[PDB]
């Protein structure tokens, strides 16, 4: 009952099935990682047994990790692309945005899927649930998931309310900044990504923006855990995500960080710079 | 260290003291009150042994409380008004911004003082501490607490972070939404009322934008508790916070209101229309 394809019952399809629809379309699967041990190894393993089926491609986009996230990912059996190494030519910048950018130059699938690395025991048909509607549907270029510490507390009281004021007709998107998502490489390849954590919201915008709802699916994962960061590592991601959304909707962003007062003082960095895209690279 | 008179320590300032600076000056103590019958007496009783001395009047705005807010608080002693008998000649609006701003009408205090009613155990040195500015420094017009479930989301994850991206020069403001602050009737009746949950961050900006820092001053209060509602509770709030804080800084809001899939389906009231400065009804 919303202007966008929403999915929100299990989906009908079968591996099978959605794997016959593929019709020489290629899906290649990115998880980025930044300090993820302790979870790496469950969410690879959801994935992989899909691999040489439905999925002709999985790799690790290691953004830096310093603790074991490479060795364990690699005893997984997955191949592992530091930022470095997927686009050499080019110095690396901090932030997750950096690394799925990055990510498009080591991959070749004509869909790609990006899992978050750090989700506590996820689904293994996650996958199978997001590349639906971009296999069996015209039109979808992107697919989004929604589910459910906590709460989503960025997305409640930043990215929605943001979005209600100054783009509502994408107020029907229950998780804006969730990092499950799938999206064609032609549509991935012409937008710009911005960095950070304001990646996902500035997708989003530009897809809208470009294409209109009807480019646009959502589909339910059911429950979704994950790490639940501290207040204050929330600010530094609010603050980005709201530069990000100011620019795309036209808004001078000050490019001043946000200072916290915890009494000791600390300004953590935003960024104004999106990567260009993929594209002019060729 | 801050272009912002800031009290880090306890004031060292003692009732008498504050009382002799009054100088001819009035204060005027008011507490908004929607349902808070748990709290509102500690809150009164904490504030109440201050009255013919230091403070000159006490009031309770009831926003329309259904519980028993009215009968705990006229027991504690305190004159209890509703919004209605504060300004009969024009009906009432729901939401916080239009207590305060009706608060106005009710008190003759040459000096304003705003109390949550809500306060867990308030410090009844809680006024003292807010009036210390405006009657022993000079220029002071406007003067906001600072403390401490939980941690102050909205503040933290919109507000700071929203004021950083457009009003850098309050991001040494370390609680833009704080409800205990106190300020000049001058100011007070010179500014208009945003409504709901915007009165505050619309009282520091036009503050602001009207007179600069030199008239601003913060105080710390120690530690804070309070209700700590449900996230959704605060989407909506954030939601109003977010449009108050655009239409100070020139941009247009939608006017739509947030939606939230909790699946179900609720929208929740968002105001663009703010109460004139209340001059215009004298
Ligand atoms: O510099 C970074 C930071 C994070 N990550 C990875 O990105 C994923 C998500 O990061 P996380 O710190 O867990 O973000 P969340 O707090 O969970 O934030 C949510 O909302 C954000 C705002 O859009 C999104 O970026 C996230 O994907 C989404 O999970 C994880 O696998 C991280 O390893 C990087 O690769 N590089
Ligand atoms: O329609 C209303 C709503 C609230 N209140 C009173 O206002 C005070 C604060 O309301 P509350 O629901 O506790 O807000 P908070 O969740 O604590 O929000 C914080 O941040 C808000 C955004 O500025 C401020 O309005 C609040 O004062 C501040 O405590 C309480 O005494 C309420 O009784 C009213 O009088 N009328
Ligand atoms: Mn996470
Ligand atoms: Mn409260």
């Amino acid at each position: 009952a919303l202007p966008l394809d929403t999915t929100w019952h299990r989906p009908g399809w079968t591996i099978g099935e959605l794997e016959a629809a593929k019709a020489g379309r290629t899906i290649s699967v990115v998880l980025p990682a930044l300090n993820e041990e302790a979870t790496i190894e469950s969410v690879i393993d959801s994935i992989s047994p899909l691999v040489d089926g439905l999925v002709d491609e999985l790799i690790v986009l290691d953004s830096g990790s310093t603790d074991d996230t490479e060795i364990r990912a690699i005893a997984s059996g997955a191949r592992v692309v530091s930022r470095e190494q997927a686009l050499p030519e080019v110095p690396v910048r901090p932030g997750k945005g950096e690394a799925l950018w990055r990510s498009l130059a080591a991959t070749s699938g004509d869909i790609v899927v990006f899992i978050d690395s750090d989700l506590i025991n996820p689904h293994p048909l996650f996958v199978p649930w997001l590349v639906g509607p971009l296999l069996t549907g015209e039109g979808i270029q992107l697919v989004k998931s929604f589910y459910r510490t906590g709460g989503g507390r960025v997305t409640e009281l930043v990215a929605r309310p943001l979005l209600a004021a100054l783009r509502p007709e994408l107020g029907c998107v229950l998780q804006p900044l969730s990092g499950e998502y799938a999206a064609s490489r032609e549509l991935l390849t012409s937008l710009p990504f911005a960095p950070g954590y304001g990646v996902e919201i500035g997708l989003l915008i530009d897809t809208f923006d470009r294409l209109g709802l009807d480019a646009i699916a959502q589909v339910n994962l059911g429950v979704r855990a994950h790490r639940n960061r501290p207040l204050d590592e929330l600010g530094a991601m609010s603050r980005q995500v709201i530069a990000t959304l100011l620019s795309r909707c036209g808004i001078p962003d000050s490019g001043v960080g946000l200072t916290q007062f915890l009494y000791t003082r600390h300004t953590w960095p935003v960024s104004l710079v999106d990567r260009p895209p993929m594209k002019v690279m060729r």
